[PDB]
């Protein structure tokens, strides 16, 4: 029992982190096979970020201007290419620690682990979610760019995020490993404000199921609701609409606890309308939305 | 910016996890040098746990009854000894992945990362704290025993915890790596109830400093207090007494923000007395106490 904001074990990803320096900019890169992926803004100075023309800035860079260091040893860059907002630096040595991997583009509401790095060195690992406004609420300082987000399925790491920027509101924006930003964000220091950060309803319900599995049951009420009635209340509280797809995804948790998905919806409806009244659920005083139904099943079954 | 419940990168510890089976009990062990450490209750059946005489049960076990498997390969046990509540299984092969390590006994209020394991395989990593009642609020299922808690200082892992049991209230108990339990808990399935789970005051203050550093400043008030006045309020709310030692430990965070420690104490006093009023601090609706002042400085400076 017990339910924690658990990240994937990070060893497989630690073995891929390298330092990338271009000019006076130093950030992190991900070394998989004989390619090192990093934010294309490594070619920029802080002044360039106001109005960068990446293609033009990249013309002034050659293979020898990209300093790639894995641990305390230098890697030889034999090629470089820009793919959307990432640079692919071809090196003459395949990473001997390359795990089985995939590049995936996640959808909002999906969770992943971030391995925060500085100078190619891992500092920490935390769990986060792709917000419905395509930002992430991470913990990143200057130098953390190129840190990656991932999920692990047994021995295959699915890389889904690479850190690029922090918006003025303290939220984070980045790309998948093909260099395409999540949401409408661009790697330009211009006016970029995030949309509404709605709550991931299906995730809250999964976490309410985790609460019941782990003994926190005070919020279970005598009521039920419909998808439409629930959604009328959820809209009012800036919660994402709950679909029949989400109900289907919560089927296994509903089966494990014996609580129908719409009954949990009614409990969530009362929590939104009445508040917590100074009570907690799984040690939290708010409704947690950064656990997917899959994460709940995973943690409650002990998948390795 | 951003402040997350960040765990240490787990690779160094993943390279030490092995599976230990004795009879029908399978749990995890920590392999450092040519020794595998594991809970002594590996020699017990579920029935033995009611009234185990470990010395007597251990007489019926020989080196060949301890099956140690690292990945998919078996390790040869050439010796075994009981040290308090842990078994030390000597193997004929030193772990080639042994990091620089120390065994440390932490004090309540200190935080550490747990690498939850099943069958010698890592499932996840989360951050937790030694509670003032010597329990930990972890996420452990049957089979997770032998999972370890640790801290990392650059390249040296300080192992501080090994998981042994879950009490009826869903809280967890375990030992340091010399096999001595934290608190009064014993590896016997008898009546064991935890004491008051008080709040780690110095940790809450450190996290309030992290909030100010990361832009959440709404709770800063026009007041100050004394250690004695603060402690009168803190006692009332089941908060640990704040000492001059704690004030000294918060000195660097006080310097970084320009907020005197006693001014932050007065802000914390108003938060306890008035509540949050439906507001949040660093995405939490309660006062977080599982970040030490050292963790706050570490995360806010990007120590690798
Ligand atoms: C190339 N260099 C010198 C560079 C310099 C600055 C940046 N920016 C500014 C920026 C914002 C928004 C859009 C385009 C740029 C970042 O936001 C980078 N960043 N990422 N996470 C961070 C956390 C704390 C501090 C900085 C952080 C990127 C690149
Ligand atoms: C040796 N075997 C068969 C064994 C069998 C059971 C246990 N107990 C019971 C127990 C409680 C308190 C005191 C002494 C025993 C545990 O609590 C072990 N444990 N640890 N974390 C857990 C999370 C979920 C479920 C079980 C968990 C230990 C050993």
């Amino acid at each position: 029992s017990g339910f924690r904001k658990m990240a994937f074990p990070s060893g497989k990803v630690e073995g891929c982190m390298v330092q990338v320096t271009c000019g006076t900019t130093t950030l992190n890169g991900l070394w998989l096979d004989d390619v090192v992926y990093c934010p294309r803004h490594v070619i920029c100075t802080s002044e360039d970020m106001l109005n960068p023309n990446y293609e033009d800035l990249l013309i002034r860079k050659s293979n020898h201007n990209f300093l790639v260091q894995a641990g305390n040893v230098q890697l030889r860059v034999i090629g470089h290419s820009m793919q959307n907002c990432v640079l692919k630096l071809k090196v003459d040595t395949a990473n001997p620690k390359t795990p089985k991997y995939k590049f995936v583009r996640i959808q909002p509401g999906q969770t992943f682990s971030v391995l925060a790095c500085y100078n190619g060195s891992p500092s920490g690992v935390y769990q986060c979610a792709m917000r419905p406004n395509f930002t992430i609420k991470g913990s990143f300082l200057n130098g953390s760019c190129g840190s990656v987000g991932f999920n692990i399925d047994y021995d295959c790491v699915s890389f889904c995020y690479m850190h690029h920027m922090e918006l003025p509101t303290g939220v984070h924006a980045g790309t998948d490993l093909e260099g395409n930003f999540y949401g409408p964000f661009v790697d330009r220091q211009t006016a970029q404000a995030a949309g509404t950060d709605t709550t991931i309803t299906v995730n809250v319900l999964a976490w309410l199921y985790a609460a019941v599995i782990n003994g926190d049951r005070w919020f279970l009420n005598r009521f039920t609701t419909t998808l439409n009635d629930f959604n009328l209340v959820a809209m009012k509280y800036n919660y994402e609409p709950l679909t029949q797809d989400h109900v289907d995804i919560l089927g296994p948790l509903s089966a494990q606890t014996g609580i129908a998905v719409l009954d949990m919806c009614a409990s969530l409806k009362e929590l939104l309308q009445n508040g917590m009244n100074g009570r907690t659920i799984l040690g939290s005083a708010l409704l947690e939305d950064e656990f997917t139904p899959f994460d709940v099943v995973r943690q409650c079954s002990g998948v390795t």
